[PDB]
C-alpha cells in the first residue's frame, strides 16, 4: 500500500487544542499518520491537494445497511465512504435471529467501520413495518439476545426499540421498559425511536437514562413533536445525559421543530440520516445534506461537525482523541462548505433552500483515499 | 478436461463406460476405453447418474437462523441441485439470490414462502400468523423478477406455525400458485391443519413433504381413511421431508409394503437436523432403500422425480454437447446404525457413497457426512 | 309526457318534449349520510341523476338501522331500500374499523329483531368477505350470513375482494337470488379472469346474480370485455357510490351504464340490468326515467318523475 500526502487541509473537529490553520498530512503505507506539518516532503506517492476542511471520518449513527437480509436496507457503499462517511451504525435492522448474517455479509467485507444496534425484536426489519418486529413478548428472546451480544460485543453497540404503534401496536411502553432492563444487564446504551403516540414520547424519556439515545428527536408529527407540547419540550430539554439524535428519515425531521428547538438552545446531540431504501432517494439524500439542514436552522458550524464525529462516536465508544497524532491510523473525511441555493425538503414536505452545503471530497481510511460526493437523486 | 473411467450409468441405458469432459465443461465423448491427452483422469470401479437433487433443504445461511451453508449439503455431499424450501418469503428473497444463489457452484432453486418473513427466526416467530403475512402483490412482483430461480410457493401448514388458522392459508397459497402457474409444496404436521384437508386442496404437480412422518395427528398409518386418500392422491407428489420430526422407518416400511413409495427423497436439512437425525441426502437414500424401496426407484426419487417438479430438464444427459452434471457414487455393504425422526433406530446393510460430484468442467471430491 | 321512446317495459299541467323507462335502480349505494363517515347524501345519486330507487349496501347494521330509516329513507323522495349488514356497527368507520372482525360482531337475535321491525325496508343481508374487513377468518361469516338470511327468507349480497376470503369459496356458499357485488373486479387474487376455474364457476353459477360493484377498485374494462364478450354479462349494473368513489372513478350510475355498453353489452341488456333485474333482487315491480344516448356514446339522464314530480336530472361533474 503506497503512502499518501494530503496537502492544504484545514483540521476541524479534533481536540479543543488542534490547530485550525492549513496543514499537510502524510499517511504511511500502513495507513498511519507519518507526519503533519506546514509543508512535508514525500517519496513516490499519491499527492492530493484541495484548497479544504478535514475532520475525523464522519459517523452516521443511524442507517439501515442489512442489505439483502432485510427488505428496507440499502448497501453500505450507498451511504458510506463514497459519501464521506467512515463509520456506519446499523439501527436494529437485524435482531438476534440473523445478526450473524449481518456480520458476515455486511460488517466483515466492508471497508468502513460498521457497528450495530441490536433490535429488541428477534426478526429485526426483514419486512419493515409490514410485519412488525415487536408484536408481543414472543418477539423478544432475552437469553438469545444475551447469547448474541456475548459473541458480538465487538460489533453490537446497544439495543434498538421502535416505540410506535405501527410497530408495537397496542402495548406501548412495556417493550421499552423490557428493553431498558436487558440494556442495563448488557451494560450497553439504548437507542429509542419515537413516533405515533401509543408508546408516548414523554414515557420513553422517563424510562431512559445517561448515554441512552432518542432518535427522531425533532420529528414534526402530531403526537410526537416536542413543539406541540410544552410539557414534552421541557422534559426533552431536562433529560441531562440522554442523547438526542436527528435520525432524519422520511417521517422524522421537521425544519420548524428544529428551528424552534435551536432558538431555545436545544441542540441535537448527533445528526444522523435514518437512511434506507425509502428515505435515500427523496427525503434524506445523505449525511452531508442532513448536516446542511441543521446548519440552515442555526446550528453553529463547529457543533454540526461535532454532532457527526465526536458525539455519535462517544455513544458507540469509538475513541476519537489525539487522532492527528503520529502513528494514529488515518481516518478522515475531507469536505468543503460552499455557497449554494439548493432546495431540500424535510419529513414534513416543507421545503427550505440551503445557502451553504457540506460537500464531501474524500474519505480516507488508512492508506486508501476514496473520492466522495453528495448523492444525486436518480428521480 | 476430465476423463471419468469405469462408471456404471443409472437414472438416464448402457453399462460400464467412460466419459470425457472437455474444458468448456461439456461432454465430448462417452464410450468404453477412451484415450485422452495430458488431462486429468478420475477412475473408480462405481455408479454414475445425473447430479442428485435435494428438493427440500434450508440454505439462506445468514438471512435466517436455522439455515445451513449450501457447501454443507451440496457438491461435497454429492449434490448438484439444491432447492431451498421456503427459507425466504418475498421480503428478503433478493439477498438469498445475491448471497446464496449467485455465488454457488450448484444449481440453487427455491420455493418462495407464502409468508413474507419466511424462516428468519424459524418456528420461534411464525411466518404465517395471520393474513397480514401474505402480500399477494409482492409475491407476484418478486416472482415476476426471479422466475428463473423460484420454482414454487411454500405453506408450512401445522399449528406450531399457523396456530389456530385452518387450511385457510393453504387455500390462499393454492390460489396464488395457480396465478403464478407454479406448483405448491406443503408441509404437514400437528393436526390443527389436517393432512386429510391438504391433499384435498392440492392438485397434480403439487408436492407434500413430511409424507411419511410418525407423529400423532398427521401420520398416514394411524388413520386408514387418510392412508387411502394419500394413495388416491394420482398427480400429487409425496416427498419425504426427513428432518428432525418428519420421517419414520415404521411408516415408510408400512407404506412401501402396500406399494406406496415416495415421489422424491429430500432431506429437510438445517442447523438442527444436519447433525443428528438426517445427515446428508445419501443416508436418507439408504434409509428408503432399507425399507424395501428398490435401488433404481431410489435413484429416480433423487433425480428425475425431483427435477420434474422444479422443471429441470434431464433428458439425453449423456449426449455430446450436454453440460457435464453427474454424481459418481458407490453402493457399499455395511452395518451402521442410523435413526429416524421418531428415535426408532435401524441397521443399514447397504450405503450410498458419494465419490465425486461433477458440475461442468469441475469435479469435486465428495463423501458422506 | 310526449316524444318519449319506452324501453324495457299525464298524472295528478305540462309534459316536455328521448327514451323513457322505469325509474332506474342502483342496487349498491351508500346513503347513510351523517351516520357513517363514508356515505353520501341521498340526493347526490338518485332522482336528480335519474335514479328513483336507491339501495344502501350495508352502510347500516342492526345497531343503527332505525337512524338510517328516519334520517334517510322516510324523508327522501326516491324509494330507498337497504341490505342490512351482518355486522352490527356497519360502515360507520369504513375499512378503518372493520364490521366483521369476530363473532362478537354478529347478533343473530338483533338481526332477526331488526328485520321483523323493518321487513318493508330491508331487502337482504350484506357481507363484506375480504381480509380488509374479515381479517383472517374467511368464509365463516359468509356461511353464517347465509344461515341467517336463509332463516330470514331474504336475499344476500356478498362482496368479494382481497383473496383471504376466496371469490371461489363464496360462490359455493351462495344460492339462487343471492347477489355477488364487484363481480368484474380486475384486482389480483380476486379477478375472475386470472383463474379459468373461477370464470367457469362464475358462469356456472344460473341463479347467483352478478352485480357490478364499480367502486374505488372493483370494476375493470379489460376484465369486463373478456367476460361479457364470452357470455357472462352482469345481472345488474351498480355503482358502489361512496364519499371516495363518486367524485373520481365512478361518477354516476349513467356513466357506469355507458361503460358496460362501451364493451359488449347490448342496450337491451344494459337498460334491463338497471331496471328489471335489480328490481327482482329487492322484489320490486307514476315512476319514470327519460334518457338519450348521445355521442362522444353515453347515457344522459333527462328527467325523473315521481308522481306529478319531474326533476331535472343531469349527470355528475
Ligand atoms: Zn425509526
Ligand atoms: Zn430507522
Ligand atoms: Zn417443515
Ligand atoms: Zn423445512
Ligand atoms: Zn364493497
Ligand atoms: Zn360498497
Amino acid at each position: 500500500q503506497a503512502p499518501i500526502l494530503l496537502t492544504n487541509v484545514k483540521p476541524v473537529g479534533f481536540g479543543k487544542g488542534a490547530s485550525q490553520s492549513s496543514t499537510d498530512i502524510l499517511i504511511g503505507g500502513d495507513g498511519k499518520i507519518a507526519a503533519v506539518g506546514s509543508a512535508l516532503q514525500a517519496p513516490a506517492d499519491t499527492q492530493r491537494i484541495d484548497a479544504a476542511f478535514i475532520s475525523p471520518g464522519w459517523v452516521d449513527l443511524h442507517v439501515h445497511i442489512w442489505h439483502g437480509g432485510t427488505d428496507i436496507s440499502i448497501r453500505p457503499s450507498e451511504c458510506g465512504a463514497e459519501r464521506g462517511v467512515t463509520t456506519l451504525v446499523d439501527a436494529g435492522s437485524a435482531g438476534e435471529a440473523n445478526f450473524h448474517g449481518f456480520r458476515e455479509y455486511i460488517i466483515e467485507p466492508s471497508r468502513e467501520r460498521i457497528k450495530a444496534f441490536l433490535n429488541l425484536g428477534s426478526i429485526g426489519l426483514v419486512a419493515c413495518n409490514r410485519v412488525p418486529e415487536l408484536r408481543d413478548i414472543k418477539d423478544i428472546d432475552l437469553d438469545r439476545i444475551l447469547e448474541c451480544y456475548a459473541e458480538n460485543s465487538e460489533h453490537i453497540v446497544g439495543l434498538k426499540v421502535r416505540a410506535s404503534h405501527v410497530i408495537t401496536g397496542s402495548w406501548g411502553v412495556t417493550p421499552v421498559k423490557l428493553g431498558k432492563k436487558i440494556a442495563k444487564i448488557l451494560k450497553v446504551p439504548m437507542m429509542v425511536h419515537v413516533g405515533e403516540p401509543p408508546a408516548l414520547y414523554d414515557e420513553v424519556l422517563e424510562i431512559l437514562g445517561p448515554g441512552d439515545v432518542v432518535t427522531h428527536c425533532f420529528n414534526g408529527k402530531s403526537g410526537s413533536s416536542i413543539m406541540e407540547d410544552e410539557d414534552l419540550f421541557n422534559l426533552a430539554e431536562r433529560c441531562e445525559g440522554i442523547r438526542l439524535d436527528i435520525g432524519h428519515g422520511g417521517a422524522s425531521f421537521s425544519f420548524k421543530v428544529a428551528e424552534a428547538a435551536i432558538a431555545r438552545g436545544l441542540l441535537p446531540f448527533s445528526i444522523s440520516t435514518d437512511l434506507h431504501g425509502h428515505s435515500m432517494n427523496f427525503p434524506v439524500w445523505d449525511l452531508a445534506t442532513t448536516m446542511s439542514k441543521l446548519l440552515s436552522v442555526d446550528m453553529p458550524f463547529e457543533n454540526v461537525v461535532e454532532a457527526v464525529t465526536r458525539n455519535p462516536a462517544s455513544v458507540i465508544r469509538l475513541d476519537m482523541e489525539n487522532r492527528l497524532d503520529v502513528g494514529q491510523r488515518a481516518d478522515f473525511t475531507v469536505f468543503d462548505l460552499v455557497d449554494a441555493d439548493l432546495e431540500a425538503t424535510d419529513s414534513n414536505g416543507d421545503v427550505s433552500r440551503l445557502k451553504r452545503l457540506f460537500e464531501p471530497r474524500y474519505a480516507v481510511i488508512g492508506a486508501e483515499a476514496i473520492a466522495a460526493s453528495r448523492y444525486i437523486p436518480r428521480a
